[PDB]
Parts: C-alpha cells; structure tokens; sequence
C-alpha cells in the first residue's frame, strides 16, 4: 500500500518546483522534507505519495469543537499515514499522535527588520511602539498561551488582545509584515525559519536574542501505527550518518543569498 | 514497588554531596539528574532508589560475546528499572532499550588545555604532536568507529592504534589527562560536560570549535516497559513548563567559577 504523506508548503521544507506544472506526483515538490521523505521511505522500504495539508495548518485542537485541524488532524482522522514536515513535538500532540525522535533542533526566536531597537523578549515585553505576534494554530502560539514565565505571560497578555490582530495565518505572511512595517512589527517564529529567511534576499531581516525555548521537529504517525518503529530507527540512522546535517547545509546555507 | 534507578557519577549530573558518608540513600547525591529523577518520579507517582552503575560505564556491546555493559546492560539484564543519566540516544541502543524524547541537547566537542594550537577536528587530524582520544564504552567512541566522514575516519585510524592508549575509563580521567599533559593531549567529549568543566577551577581548559554532531540525552527504560510511556510524557511536560532550562541554569551557570 502506498503511504500517504501529509506535509505543508513551508520554505525551505517543501516548495513547488519552478516547473511543477509539467511534472507529476512527488516530482512537483522540492525541499528539505521532500529529500527526507525519500530517504525515510527508502530505508523503511515503502512507496509514498506527498500531499499538501488542505487547510494549510500545522495543527491545534479547537477549544470549542475539540476538533484537530492541520496535519495533526489529517493523522488523527485517518486522512494520512505519516507527516513529514517541520512539525514541533509537543505534549498535547504526543497525547494523540506518535512522534519519532527529533530530526531537527529549534527554538522560538525573534525576527526583526534590521535596525529595529530590540535585543530580546524582555525588550519587547517592556514596550509598546513595536508590535509583535506569532503564527496562528501553531506550537509557538500555544507556548505563549500556556507559559508561566513572567516575561512570556506579559507578552501573551499583550498579543491576545492587541488590535488589529498581531497573529498571521502563514509564516510568509509574518515575514512580509516585518518587511513592510518599517521596524514597527517583530515576528516570533521558530529559529530554523528565522535563520532561513535571514539568508534570503532582500536581506532586510535578522534574528535577535537567544531562543526562548528548546525543542525539536519529529516525524509523526497515527497513535499505535506500525510505521512508527521503522521510521524512528530510520531517523536515528540518518542522524548518525550525518545526513540531517548535510540536508540543513544544502537548503539553508549552500543556497544563501546574503 | 520502589523503582531502581541506575545512574552514573558524572558532574554535574550526579555528584556526591560534601555531606556524604553521613547521609543515607538518595540523600547522598545531588545534581541535574538527581533533581530530574525527583521531578520525574513526582509526575509519574513512583518511589525510587538511586543506584550508581556498578562498572561505571554508560554502555556498549562487546563485539565478541554480544553482552552489554554499563547502564545499558543494567536495563537489558533486569538489574535496573530505569536509567536517569546523561545517556546518549543512539541507533544501537534504541534496538535494545527504550528512550524518552531528549531532555537535553549536546554534540561531540573538543576540550583543550588553554593555549593549545588547535582550532578544530580538522586541525587535530592534520598533525601528530598533540594526542587525542575519547571515553571508553560510550557513544563518542562509537561515533568515530562508525564515521564515514573523511576527517573523523582519519581521526579514528589514529586513535584506534595509538600507543600508549588515548582512551580513558572515565570523564574525570580524560580531563585530568588534558590538564597535566601541557597541551599535548586533547579530549573529545560531549559539549555539555566540556562546557561545565570550562567554568570550574582551575579554569585551564577550553572548548574549541563547533560541535561535531547533534543529538540528545534521553531517559532509558527496558524494552516494552510500562514506565516508558509515563516517563516520556513527564519529560515533555517538564520541557514545556521550563523546568529543564531552570535545571541547566542551576547546575551549569549559576555555579560558574571562572
Ligand atoms: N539536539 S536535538 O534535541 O534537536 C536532536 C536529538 C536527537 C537526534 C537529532 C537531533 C538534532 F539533529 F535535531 F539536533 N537524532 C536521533 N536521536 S535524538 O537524541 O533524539
Ligand atoms: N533541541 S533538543 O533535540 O536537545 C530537545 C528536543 C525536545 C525537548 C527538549 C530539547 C532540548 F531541551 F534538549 F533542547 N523537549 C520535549 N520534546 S523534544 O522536541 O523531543
Ligand atoms: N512548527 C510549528 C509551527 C510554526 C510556529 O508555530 O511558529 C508547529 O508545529 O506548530
Ligand atoms: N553520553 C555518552 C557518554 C560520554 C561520551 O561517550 O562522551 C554515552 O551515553 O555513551
Ligand atoms: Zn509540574
Ligand atoms: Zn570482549
């Protein structure tokens, strides 16, 4: 049986090839997670089909309906066999899906327009002239929503009631807001995405400060699935052989435009 | 039933208190892993006894008999219920024991005596005046034994046949060897330990270069043990609540001497 792989259009994990229109199936896409999916499938010995998550989200549980959206939803409701994406390992997710050991490290970080008078979270929290927000329906939003650290609770208290909304529906949208806001909008996003954008034209953004936390992305499967074991062993093998490091260099730095 | 916890004396994860010989049971010890064990046991609701691993090793498989030693061996052969220690998650171990998601990140790194003319692993591999080695029966030695990377493979070739031996039986031994060899010995060890030592008197060593790889420590349990599920969830909870970052600050940096 062909394994259905849910993923998400997010640079440089999964992007449309410049000629995707004249290609078919898996060949339409390129990126870090496309390269990783191929290796995983090869070492686990399965055929697969890449599919982009329909609502374009990572996955959160609606407080009202209790329904999971995003890639997590696709796994929970049986629409996909595996997720290969920059999907953060979290407790609430681990409760309904299985994750491999992490294939990539990251932390919440701050993206500013170059020259913006900000050095850290504490700095953002102490002021009001510069707006700031996070992706919607992602692990970053939940981190702020749940935090008990004073600086972070204060940041959440501002963000949840700021108007107009400080939250964006896509990473691309957050970056665009930073670029067009003349230094008046800072964007809280994962260090991996932050680092990738830092190396792309127009070269007008930068990551500042340390990471606010430390965690990892994992390959996700439906709870109890028979795939989980093999996939986890494959990720460990690829980690030790240095493939993950090679892939990061290929898609983040070898490509650098700044 | 009281959970038997295997662990290892390795600063600052598990250390003997100065109060010591006059204390009993778990009270005799302090450190990051002593504190971790306490929070894990609280969240999973078990009582536990800390026991130092008999042979003082992390764990590797004798290539001849295929018998496991160290903390890995204690789990594999039913002598301990759980290992709470700076135990590296690796492919060969995952085949015989279960690991939680990582509670701490690290990479292999180089420790030198201050002033030693060495900037990197490449530097080390290009010369012979400075000897270098790793801990026995650990994941670092295995990393080099298995590595296909040109620098590391060449390093292994030198290490595996150098005389007198460049390998050491404990981390303490590795560090003291560096400190007393007048710059003629470099020690390859995990960045967490290296960074800890760099901040302790006599303040004569230094971590140089980036990490050679990226990985993590996990809490380990016997294959299929029922404890594993609860333990893993406890670690994710502790991660998200910030307790892990708190612990590291307490034991690495709050304690700094240099
Ligand atoms: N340092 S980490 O927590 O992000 C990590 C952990 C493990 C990996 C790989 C990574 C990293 F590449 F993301 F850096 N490999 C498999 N075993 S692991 O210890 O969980
Ligand atoms: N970056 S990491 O690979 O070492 C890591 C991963 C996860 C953690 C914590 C860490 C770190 F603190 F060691 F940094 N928390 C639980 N989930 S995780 O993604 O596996
Ligand atoms: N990687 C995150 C999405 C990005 C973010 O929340 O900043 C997740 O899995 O939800
Ligand atoms: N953390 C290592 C021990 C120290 C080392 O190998 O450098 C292990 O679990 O084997
Ligand atoms: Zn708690
Ligand atoms: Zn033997």
């Amino acid at each position: 049986k062909t394994v259905v792989v849910t993923t998400i259009l997010e640079s440089p994990y999964v992007m449309m090839k410049k000629n995707h229109e004249m290609l078919e199936g898996n060949e339409r896409y390129e990126g870090y997670c496309v390269d990783l999916a191929a290796e995983i499938a090869k070492h686990c010995g399965f055929k697969y089909k890449l599919t982009i998550v329909g609502d374009g989200k990572y996955g959160a549980r609606d407080a009202d309906t209790k329904i999971w959206n995003g890639m997590v939803g696709e796994l929970v409701y049986g629409k996909a066999d595996i997720a290969i994406a920059p999907l953060t390992i979290t407790l609430v997710r681990e409760e309904v899906i299985d994750f491999s050991k992490p294939f990539m490290s990251l932390g919440i970080s701050i993206m500013i327009k170059k020259g913006t008078p900000i050095e850290s979270a504490e700095d953002l929290s102490k002021q009001t002239e510069i707006a700031y927000g996070t992706l919607d329906s992602g692990s970053t939003k939940e981190f702020f929503r749940r935090s008990k650290i004073a600086v972070f609770d204060k940041m959440w208290t501002y963000m949840r009631s700021a108007e107009p909304s400080v939250f964006v529906r896509t990473t691309a949208e957050g970056v665009a807001r930073v670029r067009k806001s003349k230094g008046k909008y800072a964007y809280l996003l994962e260090s991996t995405m932050n680092e990738y954008i830092e190396q792309r034209k127009p070269c007008d953004t930068m990551k500042v400060g340390g990471n606010l936390d430390s965690k990892g992305y994992g390959i996700a499967t439906p709870k109890g699935s028979s795939l989980g074991n093999a996939v986890n062993l494959a990720v460990l093998k690829l980690s030790e052989q240095g493939l993950l490091d090679k892939l990061k260099n290929k898609w983040w730095y070898d490509k650098g435009e700044c």
